[PDB]
């Protein structure tokens, strides 16, 4: 069956655990949606599976293999079903290879954006939150199932490409270039960054977070507006302040891909996809904070988006305080702007809620209430334990409350409960 998401009940396959995607993507003309793909999924399972059912929306599979053998497959309107010769059982892993080509389709909900493979002004790129990656990649398209990625992108020699993960090698043959990237920490499918077109890679000095080293590089697309810049040394300072709050930076590199398109930013892994119209300090910090909350700590259900958006938004207040600003004052402007609009319990119930004003600011103010309740020292240690508790394990609002009660006490749990439940907006959290 499907994963059973409360918001998108048809996505994914229950019990499937994709561990790695080995993707060879070819884009013949950047800016045009057509492409071809060759992917090998290394998959495990949490329950016996007699079939592998992946989300795919657009392209047409031409061949399928399981452990190097011919395999039975069929492609429905939104899925590819692969009948295995014997069931995949917990503890086992197999290699599913799918050959496909065609045109990715954007998923609907007119959601702030139609997610999927984007094409505009000589650029083709992924902006796939929540469920757009299935457009160009046969995948278990649900954040409950993060995975590692190895991406081989083949584009004309006149163009270039950039995907999440460390840049390894580039080869050229018959007017085509192939670039290889290795995303070596598991992230959700929508966090797979992929951009092809006129792109320039720009390295920066390595950042050192204690004993961890974080490589630095940004992507600069052509035709950026005036003032589309990343200030020198800013990313290093953000990494320092954030990792001191949340724990080690989960990836090996970080930067932004500045695109001359008009869209909202997306926290694609280790390489934030950043349209110029969203390039702001708070957004650059927000997207970086998501590398912990969203990419490393992933959602068990799309209803709990406030665990990603509320946490990343509160990191903007943490960064503001680090830079000498009044955090309580910032929380007051959040409350004032929420006062005017409707509120809801933090568990979303329908599609239009998962990215509304309460996912961001009521979720952030929920953490403010907890922080003022327990103290900055206890709050900081909690965020560290929260990241570690939910690394390699999808997070839920219910599981968060349990961890708060376990670590911070039942009283703190009750304080968070006030903000997690109830339709009306509680009073502005203030220091007692
Ligand atoms: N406007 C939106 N709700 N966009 C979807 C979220 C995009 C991205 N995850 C962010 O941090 O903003
Ligand atoms: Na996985
Ligand atoms: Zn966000």
């Amino acid at each position: 069956q499907s994963v059973g998401d409360s918001i998108f009940p048809s996505l994914g396959q229950r019990g499937l655990d994709v561990q790695h995607y080995d993707l060879h993507l070819t884009v013949p003309r950047p800016g045009e949606p057509h492409l071809s793909g060759d992917v090998t999924l290394t998959v495990g399972a949490r329950e016996p599976l007699s079939r592998i059912v992946l989300d795919l929306l657009g392209p047409r599979v031409s061949a399928a293999q399981w452990n190097g053998q011919r395999v039975r497959w069929v492609q429905t309107a939104q899925k590819v079903e692969v009948t295995l010769p014997r069931p995949l059982r917990p503890g086992e892993t197999g290699r599913l290879r799918l050959i496909y080509a065609g045109t990715p389709e954007l998923s609907g909900d007119p959601l702030p954006i139609r997610p999927g493979w984007q094409n505009e002004a000589g650029l083709s790129y992924s902006l796939s939150e929540p469920h757009g990656t299935r457009g160009f990649l046969p995948c278990n398209d649900h954040p409950s199932d993060p995975a590692t990625f190895t991406v081989r992108v083949t584009v004309p020699a006149s163009a270039s490409a950039a995907a999440s993960g460390l840049f390894t090698t580039q080869t050229e043959r018959n007017g085509l270039k192939t670039l290889t990237f290795t995303q070596r920490v598991p992230v959700p499918t929508y966090a797979l960054g992929l951009i092809v077109g006129p792109l320039e890679r720009r390295t920066a000095p390595d950042v050192q977070l204690g004993t961890q080293t974080v490589h630095r590089r940004d992507i600069y697309a052509a035709g950026l507006p005036a003032g589309t810049t990343v200030p020198e040394g800013e990313t290093a300072r953000m990494l320092r302040v954030l990792s001191d709050w949340f724990g080690p930076y989960p990836d090996e590199v970080y930067g932004v891909a500045l695109l001359p398109v008009r869209q909202l930013a997306l926290e694609t892994a280790g390489l934030t996809t950043m349209p110029a119209t969203s390039n702001r300090e708070r957004v650059r910090l927000h997207a970086l904070a998501h590398q912990w909350f969203g990419d490393q700590v992933t959602l068990a259900d799309w209803a709990d988006t406030w665990l990603s958006e509320g946490f990343a938004t509160y990191a903007e207040l943490l960064w503001a305080e680090s830079q000498g600003e009044d955090g309580q004052a910032m929380a007051a402007d959040w409350y004032a702007r929420l006062s005017v609009l409707p509120s809801r319990p933090l568990r979303a119930t329908r599609e239009e809620e998962i990215f509304d004003a309460s996912a961001y600011f009521r979720g952030a103010l929920a953490l403010h209430a907890l922080r003022l309740k327990v103290g900055d020292a206890a709050f900081g240690q909690f965020l560290h334990s929260y990241v570690k508790t939910f690394t390699g394990r999808p997070v839920s609002t219910t599981a968060l409350l349990t961890l708060v009660k376990t670590q911070l006490g039942a009283e703190a749990e009750q304080t968070l409960r006030v903000w997690v439940e109830g339709r009306t907006l509680p009073p502005l959290p203030e220091p007692v």
